[PDB]
């Protein structure tokens, strides 16, 4: 499958990130079974990404694209708009699928 967006708390409704904006959010990211690898929460410091450069996984790309200012959601991600059969050693095993939860606090 590709990337489901679950609404968690709503955003503005109306302002959506198009290509070349900043995304500024906070995301934790999960194995499916629940287990944490990642989350820019526990840095105290929100992740910047540009959107359409590929600097995150496809599922990001599309998936934080249908998100409004000030949404937080849940991306369920699939392994080929993630890290695919590879994964990534000792951190993500082959054919993960990934959770994430995601508020997208402004763009730039």
């Amino acid at each position: 499958m590709g990337v489901q967006v679950e609404t968690i708390s709503p955003g503005d409704g109306r302002t959506f990130p198009k290509r070349g904006q900043t995304c500024v959010v906070h995301y934790t990211g999960m194995l499916e079974d629940g287990k944490k690898f990642d989350s820019s929460r526990d840095r105290n410091k929100p992740f910047k990404f540009m959107l359409g450069k590929q600097e995150v996984i496809r599922g990001w790309e599309e998936g934080v694209a249908q998100m409004s200012v000030g949404q937080r959601a849940k991306l369920t991600i699939s392994p080929d708009y993630a890290y695919g059969a590879t994964g990534h050693p000792g951190i993500i095993p082959p054919h993960a699928t990934l959770v994430f939860d995601v508020e997208l606090l402004k763009l730039e």
